[PDB]
């Protein structure tokens, strides 16, 4: 066994010292700490600084060993697969007409911008559905293709509370978290200014959007 990851408790969030390529864990765990509905025996200890049970649980779920890089968005999908804490309604246009798609979930694999986008194909006309957001309610997190340029606040369909941030190669990169609600970027146990770009997720709390 190696020794436990060291921690810091910063403005209500436990954060993990950078070591052994653990940043994907840190990024995911920092987001889970935003959801008061998320819980279990190993998480109750993590919230207090006693982090190795849950951290070990993250390696088990992903089949990865301590020391290997991973994917913070994949890990959020795993841990949140049995939660359903938000509702998103889309309008979907194809050659048959227009219809609504209802998604109830905690993690959504969608881009969180208020523009038009494709999602699925209609099995009666075989065209791709051209889609747009009609509403978002509750709490949850979008996991998404990297937004690598700044995004005007008015473009997000929801008000972001925080974003996983990923810089570098898909091979050789590094995770951090833009904590928008606090005003800084968390990078290991340290603090940096918001990167404002490079975002791989978008977390929202108590959404109540009509568009
Ligand atoms: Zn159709």
């Amino acid at each position: 066994s190696l020794p436990p990851f060291k921690t810091t408790n910063l403005n209500g969030k436990i954060i993990l010292k950078q070591g052994d390529n653990n940043c994907w864990i840190n990024a995911c765990c920092y987001q889970l700490q935003a959801f008061d509905f998320f819980n279990n025996e190993a998480w109750e200890k993590f919230k207090k600084g006693d982090v190795m049970d849950f951290v070990n649980l993250c390696y088990a779920a992903t089949t990865l060993a301590r020391g290997h890089s991973g994917d913070a968005e994949y890990l959020l999908e795993l841990m949140l697969n049995d939660y359903s804490t938000a509702k998103i309604v889309l309008a979907a246009k194809c050659g048959c007409g227009e219809k609504e798609i209802v998604l109830e979930r905690a993690v959504f694999k969608l881009t969180p911008l208020k523009e038009s986008f494709n999602y699925g194909v209609c099995g009666d006309c075989m065209q791709v559905n051209t889609c747009r957001f009609l509403s978002v309610e509750g709490s949850g997190v979008f996991v998404h293709d990297i937004l690598s340029k700044q995004t005007p606040e008015a473009m997000f369909v929801v008000k972001p509370v925080m974003h996983a941030v990923y810089t570098g190669t898909t091979q050789n990169g590094h995770y951090m978290v833009d904590d928008i609600e606090h005003g800084y970027c968390v990078d290991g146990m340290g603090i940096k200014p918001l990167k404002k770009r490079c975002y791989t997720s978008t977390l929202f709390i108590n959404a109540n959007v009509m568009t």
